[PDB]
């Protein structure tokens, strides 16, 4: 596993952007030959989204040929609601890059038959064949997508309940009225994940210290699905200071020299 | 991961029973699509078989297109040996269910060539292709089937030799001498189990509270193989009352309000 | 998984090269149908080469159709100096059987295309198909191979960074000089170990005493690699007395009654 | 240990409140055997001075000979700032009660002798003879007054380097603004503590889920100092509904069944 | 900490009887200095009591001069009930010993004030001065006396409420009605057994292995009040076989190597 | 408690040496009251002994009213024995320093009379009233002095069968065979340091990196007697870079800005 010990979500951002954005460009993407791209919501991506936009506004990169897959979404919640991850990719991301229409790719929270509806999700994974690049975040208490506490870590797209404290965390969004957030989600399951190429995880803040640990010293677990990373071929974390916190000296020592050359870049 | 929190065992086998009941009949076995069925022997599923038979009865399943396939058997114990797993299941279900001779698969503890046999049993199973729902139990010490702790978290069917505590446990059955008790066993391996559809573990009993927090709880180690079912994508756990006494308030919490609905049948 | 619990390292040595002799003369290789064997370095190994060369020369077992693999190669080191594990091999092994030049397989540390280099080593081992038997040891800090801990459990060959402390055990053939010690490997990777049909782990001394515990009563985690024999379904480590002061009575206890007949042979 | 197990902060105020007041009453405390009651600041305690102070005002109680001692102070913050603890003492109580200003103690984080300081707290409680009841909460860390990790289970009053952690938790007093919170604090150390009589710690939100487990079901250590009332012989922990979510079943039950009729005062 | 590493309960029941006597018979007791012994009831000390009686008719001991106080006593059970700690000390050991009727000291649970009843022992054992020594068991869930997990370390006697699991595990004794065994009972502190001059705790049974772990290699806490005997100066620990199965052989090890002669009696 | 994070072993002497001098020079001794040091021996102190003799020749301080007292010595081994503690303290400290023969004290391992000898010795630290400030070592399995695993906390000056590891560990000063080292030794207990009024363990070396965190991170327990320090209310560890590499990076960052200042002498 690879783990990149940064400073600041800032670098943590233009790190995991520039990393995207190497892939694409390494991989050229043509219309018969996209360049899947896996996506996440809420706040640790901000800087990563925003520098991509910078980077595709200076002409480095183009994303006419990229296709995108969302880890989840809200059920229940309207899509034109300001907080549903759908509104949220596109006023974060899609409404300033040059992605088309075709090539977006979201879970429908209010599709009339749930079950078809994750069915037809990993349908679509399937018909281009392999996720190249799958980002995310971590959540508290170490749930990567919404794959809570006791999710299979063999798990496909489905409807999962989630935790109270997840909840509570994404309160913050909802004004902090935690009977604001939607009890349910649609999302990618464990197996999903696994199944991509290559898996790029944000670390930021202390609050995912914890789940920091779990995922690089901890023992491969349900509870912590974030554990799932131990046994994929392509996994990697980028994360700033106080994420670290929780770590050992000596595990932290061992990443900083490794990546010592591959973070100087500045 | 599906766990089902009733605080009876008559509770627990009406559960587990009707859902092998919904899952035949929605499957719609004929003679050239059987259901497979995976089972258990020991005291766990008394309640479980007696529902069953309840519904049978009742005219509400036909066992006459179910095969089925048990998890173990003791070596070098007769067949006609009240205790014996064979003597066990005849006696407890197949005696009073219209399941045909043809249907039971049971491993043979007296085979001439004990390697011969695992190899057919798992060879039988494949013939049908895949075992749809597997019920079985948990041993104090977490071994599922008789995959003792230190078993591969990867095995097959193969002979095992039972752990001195297994065995004392057992003595119950055996006018509690534990010089009774069989020293091996053959039993279907974790990866056997593994490739079954669905599988169903039914927890009874405070001996069975820290192997239950294991499964849950736990990370997936081959000293409780019952931890095995987190790397399975459609696992179950029913248990009753003082079978969850050594889980977190929250982690029971999390599954009370999941099942609220699911449970409230009665 | 099986856990030979002996007592003196020659007796460790004597167990684990009968039981190759075994394997191999029970296979009976021919020029088409080779057997594959795969090879560690270090002090562990020593009075298991030493018996196998012991067994050839008494007539008991040829290697003129036995295809090796060794785990790893430091990166950098000339080949003849006397420490590079190609200079191992031939010292220790290969100068005193009779397997043919072409028959042996090591990983070039000089390669000016590492990646190309690991890639063909997979290559070359697909071409045989399949590694028979996977000799290896055990490192303080539980890695196999050259899989440090936070390697990937689902890992192939590559080149990796050695742990410090890695490389301060290894400076005894170092002259006790750190700096002397190359700072990266050539390695083949967890799942490539676990591709073999059968592992074979030597572990001898207290140093590796909490390396023992957590391979047999651990859980799985990337930190300590050895932990992913416990999802190997052909498992076996062979240990003298000091190894294993960390289990608990219990699990040395169910070894020990296991293997009695099986290591009577003395 | 008891642990009174009730649902809101409002609760866990009223059963404090009152607690306090039995404890004053049945002592009857004159001029020359006052009652000495240790207090601490922070959120926790909001809902119990309120409850105070309305008992007071409808003539349940008389502070005329309760002397009292305040756990802790900030040191370099002037006494007239709106949060230093002094201000919060006199804001939340002492402004509302009967206490005479000679029975009000406080540390005084401007003493131009910190050591000399502490040592006369000490001092002055020693003239008093005991602390029958000492009032606290806990920090996210497990804190007791501002006893941070590492600090002796044997400690004093002395001056204490508050962890990045506490400071930003009390930020929320400072607008937020880490930079404005004291860097360092007077507090009682744990053995101060441990001389009392009798210690009562409110536990208030899921952010002291994992100290109170740590208190409860954890071990004695000086990481966790809250877990020095292990060592006290007449503790008391009063919680709401979400500190308790870390706790296993069982634990939460027993507490439950003990508690019964103590809590239902409704 | 000592630990007397036997194989049956008729030994351990040889070597704390022949332990008790030596300590009496070298105290050399007399009326105006009374040799103080402190005593358990239960399963565990059955094999002590017959070995000590024996001794006595053989004319190796006398109990003129000794002073007993028991650990225990249920609250609300008849004092002539077959299974109350009164009838059970009577009916096993002080109906075969010439001990005076007043050198025997009980705990009464049908005493009309309770911690009356619980102050006054505490006092009748002070105006003796010490317990010479207190010999006792430990329960499934490490509990010494009836300090149930939770209890203060530093508690006296008292009233506890019993926990379900030693409810069910005494049930032994009432026929198997768990309705029938008393909810509570008078016992010493822990502060108590600690004030002794030396303990020694009777371990038997595979039951009883994860006290003897947590006692001799856990941590100190207030769960398993048995890690109290870690902060005792003097405490022996008489174990057979299968109490010791949980320990790590290393342990083992240390203590049989520490006890050899001193165990071989023959 | 304390932690002096420094890089070198050659730091740790200077701040030790540096240290003691500040304190008995703040003492300013004098034969009617003396300073008494408590003393250790093995290859820690080593730099600590080097730069006191400096610092003494250097006429900054003066050995001539303090009294030492040793925490062990090997039981069997000729006072003449190069290896012998006491003629370590004389090779290393004593023949270089102005302290009478007088004010040396040290525990004769050839005692006829072991417990005598023990005895004298506590009776001769209480004549002088109390251990103005203990230094020690800490041993790979967390020893403090010779008390091994599973010594009591509450233990005092008495033989003790050294553990085969420390054998092996020690066997560095007996040419590398264990067999020439001592099987037992006298030493003072863990109640004996915790009554020193400071406490001052040097760590030095990878070897104690789990020592350290057992000792700063762990809960108390006997088996990592090091735990006691947490107990104690004045406690310094002095370590070096190695020592630390097992704790958590938040727990060496705390020690950090703690020690700033105090670690710059430069
Ligand atoms: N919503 C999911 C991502 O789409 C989830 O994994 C999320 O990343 C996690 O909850 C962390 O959220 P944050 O980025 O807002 O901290
Ligand atoms: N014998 C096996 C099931 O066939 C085993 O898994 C069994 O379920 C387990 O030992 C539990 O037994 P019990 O049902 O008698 O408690
Ligand atoms: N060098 C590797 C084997 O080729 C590594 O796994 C090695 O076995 C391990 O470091 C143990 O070394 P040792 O045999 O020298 O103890
Ligand atoms: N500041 C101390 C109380 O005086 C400390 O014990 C405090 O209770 C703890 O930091 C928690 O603060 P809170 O009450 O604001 O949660
Ligand atoms: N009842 C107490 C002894 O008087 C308790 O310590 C007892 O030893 C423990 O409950 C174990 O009971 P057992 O001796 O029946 O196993
Ligand atoms: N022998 C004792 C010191 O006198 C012991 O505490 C010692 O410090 C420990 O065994 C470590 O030895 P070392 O100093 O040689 O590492």
């Amino acid at each position: 596993m690879r783990l990149i010990p940064l400073t600041t979500a800032e670098q943590v951002g233009k790190w995991a952007a520039r990393h995207i954005v190497n892939r694409i460009n390494a991989f050229k993407p043509t219309a018969d030959r996209p360049f899947v791209l896996g996506l996440p919501t809420g706040g640790t991506p901000m800087t990563t989204y925003k520098a991509l936009v910078e980077m595709h506004k200076a002409g480095q990169v183009s994303f006419k040929h990229v296709v995108t897959f969302n880890m989840d979404e809200y059920v229940g919640l309207p899509k034109e609601h300001p907080e549903s991850y759908y509104s949220f990719m596109h006023r974060n991301f899609f409404d300033h890059v040059d992605i088309p229409a075709e090539n977006i790719n979201l879970l429908n929270g209010n599709a009339p038959d749930i079950d078809a509806e994750c069915r037809q999700y990993e349908e679509k994974i399937r018909s281009y064949g392999k996720i190249h690049l799958f980002m995310g975040g971590v959540g508290n208490d170490g749930h990567i997508a919404f794959n809570e506490p006791a999710s299979s870590l063999a798990s496909r797209t489905r409807i999962k309940t989630l935790t109270h404290d997840t909840r509570v965390a994404n309160s913050r969004f909802f004004d902090n009225d935690v009977n604001q957030v939607p009890k349910y989600a649609l999302t990618v399951g464990v197996g999903t994940l696994l199944d991509a190429e290559e898996v790029m995880i944000l670390v930021l803040g202390s609050q995912k210290a914890l789940a920091l640990q779990a995922a690089v010293e901890g023992c491969v677990n349900h509870m912590w699905t974030i554990s799932c990373l131990q046994l994929h071929p392509k996994a990697i974390m980028v994360c700033d200071e106080p994420s670290t916190m929780e770590l050992k000296v000596k595990t932290l020592r061992y990443f900083n020299e490794l990546e010592a050359e591959n973070i100087k870049g500045l």
